[PDB]
């Protein structure tokens, strides 16, 4: 019938008449890179690598959750406010005197199954609540809500609200765009991840710039979130995804992504990518998980975690998904210090980055360096500490 592309284009040269000419149509045309996601018969597509304009036609990949309950569980209560202990093993609550991540200018974007916006621990942080799901982007409240479970607990280990009631997150006061990419069963095409990657970056307003300062993430004036926070991964490594990345980096935009749960020698995508940060799971008793995905960036608590769930609930689950958020909790924090003090953010460093003048080199010479000495396959540059984090930017 129709397969799902994603076509990489000369803007100049491109016809979208031709793939209609094809018996085509246009699905999703990018803003931010000279690509397009398309429906063309499945024996079409010969055609299409053809066409004027053409210079590269991809598969849609996909890519899954990396969290599961970890008995099963559907979700309980939790009258009284509990903290998580990965929240305390993170360095977080020392934190919250300096800043809770409530800096305006800050915003947290999380590409998961979507969130339960109504959850009383959640709600006054969701500051945009959006789905790019089958290539469409919806800000409709239904389409944008969690029908999994997944991307509801994400949000709550990185800002669940410090008050009285269940647990709170990494960043108990930073703002939140939950960007639905993963559907029920927390499945998720490459497609609709790389539109949400760029939904992040255009904001709630679609503009990316909108003051033309060149300035994106960390300028007040605009809307983008100044982290994206993936705790999903696949196999494939397209160009099209990549260059969403590159995009999203080249913003100032600090990327997260979970290592993976196959316990394989390297990190899935998109966590492979250079500019993104892989991030490895350690249990209550600082052990590498063994399903944790080797040669990460650095690791966090990502064995039996607490968080928010679906229907005001709360819920423990595992995996590489619950350790990722941690760390983008951690950055938040950073990026909303530094901003508090000095009116900028810090620049998204790289991975060999080891100095005090970057995001990620501040996290790995803050990390608490376990196993061998210095950065290794198990836990990367070692376990991401908040309070550390903070003074090394604001010193
Ligand atoms: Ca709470
Ligand atoms: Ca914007
Ligand atoms: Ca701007
Ligand atoms: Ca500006
Ligand atoms: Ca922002
Ligand atoms: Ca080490």
């Amino acid at each position: 019938n129709t397969i799902r592309v994603i076509v990489s284009v000369d803007k100049a040269k491109f016809n979208p008449h031709e793939v209609l000419g094809i018996g085509g149509h246009i699905v999703y045309q990018f803003k931010l890179i000279p690509a397009v996601v398309v429906d063309v018969p499945a024996n079409a597509v010969g055609k299409l690598k053809k066409m004027p304009g053409v210079e590269k036609v991809e598969f849609d990949h996909q890519a899954v959750l990396l969290g599961k309950p970890s008995w099963l569980g559907g979700g309980s209560t939790q009258p009284a406010q509990t903290i998580p202990w990965g929240i305390e093993r993170v360095k977080a609550p020392s934190v919250w005197s300096i800043t809770d991540g409530s800096v305006s200018v800050i915003q947290v974007a999380v590409l998961d199954t979507g969130v339960d916006y109504d959850h009383p621990d959640l709600a006054a942080n969701i500051a945009w609540c959006v789905s790019t799901l089958r290539g469409k982007v919806s800000t409709k409240l239904r389409d944008c809500a969690d029908q999994n479970g997944h991307g509801t607990h994400v949000i709550g280990t990185i800002a669940a609200l410090n008050n009285d009631i269940g647990v709170v997150g990494v960043a108990p006061g930073v703002q939140i765009y939950s960007v639905r990419v993963l559907d029920a069963r927390g499945s998720g095409s490459y497609s609709d991840i790389a539109i949400g990657i760029e939904q992040a970056i255009l904001g709630p307003d679609g503009v990316a710039d909108k003051d033309g300062d060149g300035i994106i993430a960390g300028d007040p004036d605009d809307d983008a979130a100044e982290v994206i926070s993936m705790s999903l991964g696949g196999p494939a490594d397209d160009s099209y995804l990549y260059d969403m990345i590159i995009q999203a980096y080249n913003a100032g935009i600090v990327i997260v992504a979970a290592s993976g749960n196959e316990g394989a020698p390297s990190p899935s995508y998109p966590a492979a990518y250079p500019e993104v940060i892989a991030v490895g799971a350690i249990d209550s008793n600082d052990n590498i998980a063994s399903f944790s995905n080797r040669q990460p960036e650095v690791s966090a608590p990502g064995v039996d975690i607490l968080s928010t769930y679906p229907d005001d609930s709360y819920e423990t689950l595992m995996g590489t998904a619950m350790a990722t958020p941690h760390v983008s909790g951690v950055v938040a924090l950073i990026q909303a210090a530094y901003y508090q003090k000095y009116g900028k953010i810090l620049p998204v460093g790289t991975f060999d980055d080891i100095s005090k003048n970057t995001v990620r080199g501040i996290l790995h010479i803050t990390a608490d360096d376990l196993g061998p000495t210095g950065w290794d396959a198990d836990y990367g540059y070692g376990v991401v500490r908040a309070a550390l984090a903070v003074q090394a930017a604001l010193g």
